[PDB]
């Protein structure tokens, strides 16, 4: 069957996690790019340091979008782990200055339980702003938004989160 997730984190990939958050109509928080058009994707971050996942998760997501009206409804077994194009790598290694092939991370369902306003893209005021907006997309949607080196990554975390949404 389907072959793109991590019972445990591999080496190349740095410590990451996800955080897949719904609304109440059942879609997925999906937030636009600032320096990229057109381009969703969902809020996630490369772990404190020793930090654990749910945690990491729950932290990184009021870190990204400063949800802070959110509660997990499901957590991915196992870890999604990715890889950037020879365009992205060889930019994130000078722009981002680091040297990994990926990132193995957790995605975890959250629940939002709050308002709109609650949705800041900037942060909780510790992050710099990533995304310029944001959209509720249904999972199928929010996979034609995900590029298709992120797809599966996307679709297990979808596809875990299935019956909540
Ligand atoms: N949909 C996309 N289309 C084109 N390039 C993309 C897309 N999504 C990501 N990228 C490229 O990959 C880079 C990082 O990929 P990704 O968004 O998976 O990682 P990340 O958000 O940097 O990870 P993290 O912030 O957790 O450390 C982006 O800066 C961009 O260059």
């Amino acid at each position: 069957g389907p072959l793109g997730s991590m019972d445990s984190p591999p080496e190349g990939y740095r410590r990451n996690v996800g955080i897949c958050l719904m609304n109440n109509d059942k879609k997925i928080f999906a937030a636009s790019r600032l320096d990229i058009p057109d381009a969703w994707q969902m809020p996630q971050g490369g772990i404190d340091e020793g930090e654990d996942p749910r945690n990491a998760a729950i932290r990184e997501l009021r870190e990204e979008t400063g949800v802070t009206s959110a509660e997990v409804i499901a957590e991915v077994p196992y870890w999604l782990t990715y890889d950037f194009p020879p365009k992205v790598r060889e930019k994130l290694n000078i722009q981002w200055g680091s040297d990994w092939k990926g990132q193995a991370q957790k995605w975890f369902l959250f629940k939002f339980t709050g308002q709109d306003q609650e949705i800041n893209l900037l942060g909780d005021g510790s992050e710099k702003p990533e995304f310029g907006e944001w959209s509720w997309v249904t999972p199928e949607q929010l996979i034609d938004l995900t590029v298709e080196f992120k797809k599966p990554v996307y679709k297990e975390v979808l596809s875990v989160f299935a019956p909540h949404l």
